[PDB]
């Protein structure tokens, strides 16, 4: 299904999606994407909304 990543970083801000079979695939894309974008913050996940949040 479609999973969402909400980025609230110092310089990086946005919302992206990915297509994954499960959230624990989605996390290991998002936790790559957040690497590529040098994001180092606190992560939360809400299953009801299939949304990841990372906050520097």
């Amino acid at each position: 299904d479609t999973y969402k990543l909400i980025l609230n970083g110092k310089t990086l801000k946005g919302e992206t999606t990915t297509e994954a079979v499960d959230a624990a695939t989605a996390e290991k894309v998002f936790k790559q994407y957040a690497x590529d974008n040098g994001v180092d913050g606190e992560w939360t996940y809400d299953d009801a909304t299939k949304t990841f949040t990372v906050t520097e």
